[PDB]
RNA sequence: GAAUGUUACCGCAAUAGUAAUUGAACUUAGUACGAGAGGAACAGUUCAUUCGGAUAAUUGGUUUUUGCGGCUGUCUGAUCA
């Protein structure tokens, strides 16, 4: 296949290119990882039983030269991030959550949302 | 409405009643929250619902202004009236 790049919606600007979001595998469903897990306040009770969604809502990417300065200028654990010629969010950043739209724990990396954030082909249109 | 000197004007206020009501839209903001889907609020600005008090510039209604005009039948010889 060919390279994408993914940008904002309702702002044109170009904010990351391919060679990027792995798959991670997303299903594995024996009794707890496909179920979104609410503890209570004790006992280690789980009272809601959500099944996960099928889809993938959200873009998993790299740290960014555009996004060096935010992450050295007054770093925190978790927050938000937004595009810098807008005002629109993008998500957030954190080290040790925010797992997936589908809802695994992985490394500790930056998400990038599908809501309000769309693909294009780096290359022309197929022209129909 | 009698009576309080007569009459006239300007007042006080004891007591009694009392009335306003609810919903939208924009902005706040697709912001907060939320992994995402979704998704607010205070303040501000418009209008609306039900109720109430008045008013008649305009619009509508009413017409014994019998005000002006028209029409039918008949009577005043015709015309006019
Ligand atoms: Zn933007
Ligand atoms: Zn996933």
């Amino acid at each position: 296949s060919k390279v994408t790049a993914v940008r904002c919606k309702k702002c044109r600007t170009k904010l990351a290119l391919s060679t990027s979001f792995i798959a991670h595998d997303p299903p594995s469903k024996e009794s707890s990882e496909g179920h979104f897990i609410k503890r209570a306040a004790n006992s280690h009770r789980i009272i809601d039983i959500q099944e996960s969604q099928a889809n993938c809502s959200h873009f998993f990417i790299e740290p960014l030269k555009w996004m060096q300065p935010e992450l050295q200028g007054k770093q925190e654990l978790e927050g938000k991030f937004s595009c810098p010629g807008c005002s629109s969010k993008v998500g957030g950043y954190n080290w040790k959550g925010s797992r997936c739209s589908c809802g695994k724990w992985v490394i500790p990396a930056i998400h990038l949302q599908t809501s309000k954030v769309d693909q294009f082909p780096l290359q022309s249109t197929a022209l129909p």
